């Protein structure tokens, strides 16, 4: 699909009557640092990519009937909460967290993120790129569309997170190594990353239901969950809908990630530990995941200024977005 300018793009923004609506409130303002037990998390755990590091095709819980495999899946996944039994009694891995909701409105393709509910002083601007091709019978989204725009003089409220599965996992796997283990050494990386994805869905079921409030009397199953069957979306920097990944950067210092939970940035904007999720929280109940795409010069270089950055720092950290040479 061929490429649009701009200004094109904003033109044909999310369409939404912000008049009609109410965002919902968020009922706890402020920056909390959490935890969760491996029993609790265990019961949140999407256990399919686990089986698909373990070069396993199938989903869980059929997977473990599987004629081919089925014998297979059904020892790893025996070993697997034999490890998360041990680890869980002996406290040797420990998921750790943090959760911040703010009030927040868009201005342009932008989030401001306000000191307090005056609305006024702005301690972080979350920034988004937007979607730059024609598009048929659709909005050339950015996601920043789904927050009351400033103007709309709409409440309306912004979230993150980061969590981890626990700083203990490169102490764990290095010893397996060590051990020549490499069975255990990838058994309990592949842990690491369910629980971390395990305290990323259960912490955003805790932001929809009581954090920020708006579902309090949902009761989905795991599956459910799974099937993203809830609404509102938790969008991380570096996937698709937000593909820049120093985006991080404003995370970390929005909930002082490091100081709440040990955990780090690299300069690549990875994190540590390895099984480690970050991002954000909206509310919208259109609000939904898709791929920003290419993007051209003009997005860049206005993208660049608002982020403070030159032209050529931006052309390195959205390189896999551009859209022209
Ligand atoms: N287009 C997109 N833009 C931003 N984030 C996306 C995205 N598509 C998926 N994600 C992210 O990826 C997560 C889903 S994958 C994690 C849950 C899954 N059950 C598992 O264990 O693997 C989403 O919650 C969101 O954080």
């Amino acid at each position: 699909t061929p490429p649009v300018t701009l200004e094109a793009a904003r033109d044909n923004d999310f369409a939404f009557d912000w008049q009609a609506y109410t965002p919902p409130v968020a009922h706890r303002l402020g920056v909390q640092e959490v935890e969760a037990s491996i029993e609790t998390l265990r019961n949140y755990i999407d256990w399919t990519p686990f089986f698909m590091t373990w070069s396993l095709a199938g989903k869980y819980p059929r997977i473990l009937e599987d004629e081919v495999v089925g014998v297979e899946a059904q020892r790893l996944f025996k070993d697997a909460n034999d490890m998360l039994d041990k680890l869980s009694a002996e406290k040797t891995l420990n998921p750790r967290g943090v959760v911040g909701l703010f009030p927040a409105n868009r201005v342009g393709d932008d989030i401001e993120i306000y000191r307090d509910e005056t609305r006024t002083h702005v301690i972080n601007v979350s920034h988004h790129l937007r979607q730059q091709t024609e598009k048929t019978g659709f909005a050339n989204y950015c996601l920043a569309d789904f927050v009351a725009p400033k103007l709309s003089g709409k409440a309306d409220y912004i979230g993150a997170f980061a969590v981890t599965g626990g700083l203990e996992e490169d102490a764990l796997a290095d010893a397996f190594e060590a051990q020549h283990d490499d069975y255990n050494k990838i058994m309990v990386k592949a842990l690491a990353d369910r629980l971390a994805e395990a305290f990323a869905e259960y912490l955003h079921e805790r932001v929809r239901k009581v954090y920020w409030g708006y579902a309090p009397n949902e009761n989905l199953s795991n599956e459910e969950l799974i099937r993203e069957n809830y609404q509102g979306i938790r969008p991380a920097p570096g996937y698709p809908a937000c593909p820049e990944h120093t985006e991080k950067a404003t995370i970390w210092e929005l909930l002082e990630v490091e100081k709440h939970t040990g955990m780090k940035l690299t300069e690549s904007f990875a994190m540590w530990p390895g099984a480690s999720v970050s991002g954000w929280y909206f509310s919208h109940p259109d609000s939904k995941y898709y791929a920003v795409a290419q993007i051209q010069r003009d997005q860049v270089e206005d993208y660049a200024r608002r982020k403070g950055m030159s032209v050529t720092e931006v052309e390195r950290w959205l390189a896999p977005n551009l859209g022209y040479d």
